[PDB]
């Protein structure tokens, strides 16, 4: 294994690998962590460009998942992905895809032209059908995952997994002082917890010594470095390797 490794750089071919979400109003981070690395798998494990719909995990998973915009089980929505499989859908107002995101984008933490953030969101409805004047039907449009796993918290097998497969979907407590984080490698100091937060981790590095994970957040991209930040690797700090899941295409 290299000393570092960005998947964006190492998959040119897969978009998706270096764009940035926004879950909104909404703690859908756990659907959202998933589809992204889904897609970037869906893009890697056969080569077809694809943004797998975060509208239809987060409302059509149900209990197996969690509770929607109340969160969920990471490893439910893989396991969703292999059960129902996933409609592609863009982002929100964007009217790609048979499900674009329904939940509108918004400010987390920083200053904007938007809207701030109020983690008052309802969850969408789960609708099977495609937006007018897309095609397939919602049921041919389905992305089917062949298999769902669990990454042991083992630094050298969660680097392994990402080298050899792709991004992952991973967790972490986010703490108030994570929330300001604009660049460098985030180590916790101080501040109260807010809560599990689930995220994509695309690759390594290390940095004046520090080694890292490269994470890519559901913020938008004003938020910390263009949407991305670095976490300490190697200590399972914060719990970052503590909740690793991720699974492969059929083909
Ligand atoms: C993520 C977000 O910020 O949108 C969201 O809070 C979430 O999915 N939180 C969960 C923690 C996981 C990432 C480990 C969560 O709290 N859900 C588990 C309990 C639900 C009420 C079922």
């Amino acid at each position: 294994l290299p000393e570092s490794f960005d998947a964006r750089e190492q998959w040119p071919n897969c978009p998706t690998i270096k764009e940035i979400r926004d879950q909104g109003s909404c703690g859908s981070c756990w659907a959202f962590g998933a589809v992204e690395a889904i897609s970037d798998r869906i893009c890697i494990h056969s080569n077809v460009n694809v943004e797998v719909s975060a509208e239809d995990m987060l409302t059509c998973c149900g209990g197996e998942c969690g509770d929607g915009c109340n969160g969920g089980f990471p490893s439910g929505a893989w396991n969703f992905w292999t059960k129902k499989g996933l409609v592609s859908g863009g982002l929100y107002n964007s009217h790609v895809g048979c499900r674009p995101y329904s939940i509108p984008p918004c400010e987390h933490h920083v200053n904007g032209s938007r809207p701030p953030c109020t983690g008052e969101g309802d969850t969408p409805k789960c609708s099977k059908t495609c937006e007018p004047g897309y095609s397939p039907s919602y049921k041919e449009d389905k992305h089917f995952g062949c298999s769902s796993y669990s990454v042991a918290n083992n630094e050298k097998e969660i680097m392994a997994e990402i080298y050899k497969n792709g991004p992952v979907e991973g967790a972490f407590s986010v703490y108030s002082d994570f929330l300001l984080y604009k660049s460098g490698v985030y180590q916790h100091v101080s501040g109260e917890i807010m809560g599990g937060h689930a995220i994509r981790i695309l690759g390594w590095g290390v940095e004046n010594g520090t080694p890292y994970w490269l994470v890519g957040n559901s913020w938008n991209t004003d938020w910390g470095d263009n949407g991305f930040f670095k976490i300490l690797r190697g200590q399972d700090h914060c719990g970052i390797e503590s909740e690793i899941v991720a699974g492969m295409p059929c083909t």
